[PDB]
């Protein structure tokens, strides 16, 4: 996150870590056992770390949980980053406490001008390289359909959205993927993609989750 602040330690209780002897991307809790993150963070050998603030001290609300099962979205793209999701499930479930807790998935579609919080352990600098090891956040906007194509002419679909500043200077980036855009109490969106972090009229470009609500359910329901 660049141009944000510090969350607050378990302020954001349904971040999670995807560790992998290292943090490498952001995911969601949606519920006891499963996580939503985006298929471009998918590796085998995935550890989920729920309850994190420092990711580099135990602090004594982490749970570590394996991954059973990684389930890339059927129609992933890796190329255009068009379905750029994934579920993954956890061997054990996650003891569900102030937090440590799951995001509500969207009933409808988030609109644009509406504020969401983006958190995560990635880049802080846009013209630079620097690692937090507490979690950072990030208030900003869903920007309209228009601007956001205007922005990446050909590249954005139905499956993305756009949230940020056109003016640059806050943004998620690199090591935030996968990890959650939250609207009015609703997981709307997933770090997914955008060109440099926190530059000039090139927002942070977000997997449109309210699409995927029938898919990641069904899933849940038949895994
Ligand atoms: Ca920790």
């Amino acid at each position: 996150i660049v141009g944000g602040y510090t969350c607050g330690a378990n302020t954001v209780p349904y971040q999670v870590s995807l560790n992998s002897g290292y943090h490498f991307c952001g995911g969601s809790l949606i519920n006891s056992q499963w996580v939503v993150s985006a298929a471009h963070c998918y590796k085998s050998g995935i550890q989920v770390r729920l309850g994190e603030d420092n990711i580099n001290v135990v602090e004594g609300n982490e749970q570590f949980i394996s991954a059973s099962k990684s389930i890339v979205h059927p129609s992933y793209n890796s190329n255009t980053l068009n379905n750029d999701i994934m579920l993954i499930k956890l061997k054990s479930a996650a003891s569900l406490n102030s937090r440590v807790a799951s995001i509500s998935l969207p009933t409808s579609c988030a609109s644009a001008g509406t504020q969401c919080l983006i958190s995560g352990w990635g880049n802080t600098k846009s013209s630079g390289t620097s690692y937090p090891d507490v979690l950072k956040c990030l208030k900003a906007p869903i920007l309209s359909d228009s601007s956001c194509k205007s922005a990446y002419p050909g590249q954005i679909t139905s499956n993305m959205f756009c949230a940020g500043y056109l003016e640059g200077g806050k943004d998620s980036c690199q090591g935030d993927s996968g990890g959650p855009v939250v609207c009015s109490g609703k997981l709307q969106g997933i770090v997914s993609w955008g060109s440099g972090c926190a530059q000039k009229n090139k927002p942070g470009v977000y997997t449109k989750v309210c699409n995927y609500v029938s898919w990641i359910k069904q899933t849940i329901a038949s895994n």
